[PDB]
Formats: C-alpha cells, structure tokens, sequence
DNA sequence: TATGAACCGTACTGTCGTCTGCGGCCTTTGATTATCAATTAAAGCGTTCTACGGCGTTTTTGATCGCTCAACTGTGCGAGCTAGATCTCA
DNA sequence: TATGAGATCTAGCTCGCACAGTTGAGCGATCAAAAACGCCGTAGAACGCTTTAATTGATAATCAAAGGCCGCAGACGACAGTACGGTTCA
C-alpha cells in the first residue's frame, strides 16, 4: 500500500462528502492504487514495445486509453 | 494536485520500469486523482440516496462497479 | 462487408454444426469483421505509437493482448 | 485456412493503415478465424441447449455476449 | 448478504485453517454471493433462451462453464 | 454439503428468476461449496507461505485472483 | 531473519433468536404427441475476386554522436499517522 | 427515539516527500544500404445465386409433475464475555 490515505480522504472531502468512513478512504487508496498498477503495467508493455526503457508521459496517456 | 508524486513512481517502479520520466509520474498522478475524484462523486451520490451522510466503504465498491 | 460469408459458413459448419441459418452466417460475418476492425485500429495505435508505418504481426499480437 | 487474406488485409487498409505486412494479415486472420471458431462452438452449444438442431443468429448473438 | 458466514467460517475451517479472521469469513462470503449472483444471471438467461421460465440445473450447470 | 439450500435459492430468486428448480439450487450449492473449498485452500497456502497461521482476508482477496 | 513483547483478536462456552427444512395442498408449467408450414441443404450455373509473382521504391533499421535527462547521493520543512476526547449520525 | 458506534477535531511526533546539483545513460538524430511492401496484370478457384425437396422448428392441446406458498417443530447461526495463542511491532 505505497499511497498515502489523507490525499485521498482529501480528494472525497474535496468531492463534496460531509463525512468520510476510514474503510471507504482505504478501500479506494487499494483500488487507485491497483488502477495505478495496472495502467502503470500497460504503459510499460507499450514503452517496451515502442524499443524505449524509460517510462514517457505518451506511454502512460496512451495505456490509459484501454481499460482501466 | 493532492496525490504524492513520489509512491506514484514507486508504483510505476514495481510495475517493471527501469527508468521513468517525471512527466509519466504527473501524468498518472492527475489520472489517479481524476479518477478518484470521479468515483467519489458516485459514491457520494450513492450514499446520498442511501439516506445517509457518510461515506462508508460499500459506496465506493458499489460506484466503482459503475466506472 | 468486406468478409465472404460462404468460408465463415464452413467455419461454424467445421464447429460442429448440423445445419446452420443465413442469419447466423451474416450475423457471424458482422461481428467477425467487427473484432477484425477494432483489432486493426488499435494495433494501428501501437504501431503508430511506434516509430513505424507499416502494421507488423507484433502490433496484432499485442492489439489482441489487450483484447478487440 | 477457412478465411481469405485479402478482404482481411482490405480491412486493415480501411482501419487506417499506409502499408500493411503479410504476416499481421495472416495474423488477423487466424486470429479472427479463432474467435470464429469459439463463437460458432458456444453458438451450437447454445442451441443444443434449446429444442434445435439449427443455429440461428439467436445463437450466435448470445454466444458473442461472453468475449 | 444472503449467504450465511459460520457455514463458509466451517468450509475455511475443514480446508485446513487453523484459526480463520472475521474479515476472511466476510470476504469470502461476499465473493462466494457475488458468483453465485452472476452464475444465476447467467442461468437465467440460458432457461429463458431455452423457452423455459423455470431455471433448472442444467442452466446452472451450463452457465457455470464461463468460466 | 455445509451451505444451506434457502439462501441460495434466494439470491437465484433475487437475479431474476420466476420458478426455480430445487436441482437448480442443490447444484448451484455444491458449485459455491466446492469454489469456496478451493479458493480457502488457496488462500491457506498463501497465508502459509506468509508466516502465519491465521487466515486473512487478505489472503482470499489474493487467492480469489487466481480464479 | 531471529528474540521477545505488548496487544489485538481470535477460539471458546453457552445462550438466545431466525432461519432452515419439510410436509401439506394447489396451481401452473414442463414435455409430448401430432400437424404443418418455414427454410435450409444440395447442386449447378455464371462471374468475380482470390492468390501469385516481377520490379520499382517507400521504409525501415542498422551504426555513431552530442545531449537532454533520469537516477542518486544528502537536507529541511513539510506532510501524514497516531492517541484521545466529544459529538454527531448510524 | 435511545445507544453504542465512530467520525471529526486538536495536537504533536515522526516520517518521507520535495528539492538541488552531480554523474552517467538512454534517447533522438543523421543519413544509408537493403529488406520488404505496393502495384497490377494474369490464371483460376472460389463465392454467390437459385430451385429442388426434405428435414425441421412452431404451433396447438392434453397430460402429469413439480415448484410456491403456508405454517410448525427443531436446528443452528449470531452474539456477548473471557482466557490466550498469535501477530506485528521493535
Ligand atoms: C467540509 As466538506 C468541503 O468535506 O463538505
Ligand atoms: C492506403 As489507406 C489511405 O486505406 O491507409
Ligand atoms: C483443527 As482444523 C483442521 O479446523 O485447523
């Protein structure tokens, strides 16, 4: 779990939520955080495919645009 | 930009990244945000229909199945 | 509809089926060429992603790996 | 072999590409003719769970609706 | 939550947990229904395919075989 | 068979079912029963190779994405 | 990874509450026989669009070079995670 | 409407995010020889179309069976309250 809790409490707060459970904030730090993973994953095989080892943001764009 | 940008790249790098530009970084940052955002919305208005005020942890994996 | 239906038609018939209605022929035909398009656009994206015009088999390959 | 590689390739060619390798072509082409495969078998088992022995586009448009 | 949690606790426990968490219990409680709902949407759209409105084991047994 | 029938039946009554089957609901059942036995086995392997002895939720979180 | 150590947080015994399970009768739906049209297979016709090169040529993809740029030390001020009290909904 | 349940708030104690050069490396460029795709006219093997004709999938109606609903005795899942073996800290 590398992403922080209170950001993400922040977000929902931001959202327009007049109160905010502990389990609904760490269940969607794990669940951004697994969309994070999975795209992160995609645009890797993308670069890796595009014959570069570094990570650009086109990569991350593109990974982006299939699902999650 | 309320998500860190450093466990972000600490994601990308546990993908299997040997190297990652920090556009990437703030590019699936805002993504991550966005999406956060969106969701919570859902949930907010899903917990609103629920008659209740509080956001608890079956509305964000009620909105999530709703994308 | 750029795909025969009569090879589509021995396809299903190749399936294991008895007696198959035109309907399901063009119906197949549809959908088959369907997947084909979006399979082609996408490896389209990647090979365009890429540093080269030309489609290869590795862009289908990996258009498919992240399904039509 | 069941399909033909030409209105294939023609496909790509309408997809939007410039120039088109045979060996994507006869890719797309086993490709498409697997699924084809796989569809029809759910299609007949469909219908072989029915009274019929004939497959109909019911069957087909059913079958399509698991991937 | 129609399912139950000491029967799932007791099926955790025979397949060779020593101790079982509540959320465990839980979880897989809820994941267990969650199947259970999608095979049975499944099954339902098999009998009625079928012409039937009455869902009989073979529509279970068929929308099973997903998989 | 540790799963009570009735709640099944409920949830097959739930998805949208007129008339349902006892077969139906027996089979559904033992189906629900056997995934259970094998995702909490997994899930105890996976605990196992955690060093510890008790089952998380956790663990049938990460044993359920083995299908 | 090994030594403990404070503390979650289980297994536990036992009690209460609900829920299942089951046999009752009934009502409706499941196959089943029979009829009858829908329609799909089989073959044979004509015509088209396939597959196959031969060359001309766009396009790769080699190799080498500055060159931006990401990783990586160390630092300070920021930011989250925690513990406890008070109330506000659940 | 009564009560735990639990989320917000206050404060502070760390924790790791942010940042600034430095070093080293991957990236985009520059042409360049060569794989390799496109073009297109040719021979031919297909797809398509269509009528024969029989297998089939509906329709209709009668029969039997098989869930649904109701209500009751008994099973067992849920729920505190208490010793402790276990987990996750350091
Ligand atoms: C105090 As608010 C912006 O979370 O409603
Ligand atoms: C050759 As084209 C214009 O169909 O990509
Ligand atoms: C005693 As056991 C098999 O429930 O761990």
């Amino acid at each position: 779990m590398e992403l922080p809790i209170a950001p993400i409490g922040r977000i929902i707060k931001d959202a327009g939520a007049e109160r905010v459970s502990d389990d609904a904030r760490i269940t969607l730090a794990k669940i951004l955080e697994e969309m994070g993973r999975d795209i992160a994953s995609e645009a890797i095989k993308l670069a890796r495919h595009a014959g570069r080892k570094t990570i650009k943001a086109e990569d991350i764009e593109l990974a982006v645009r299939r699902f999650k």
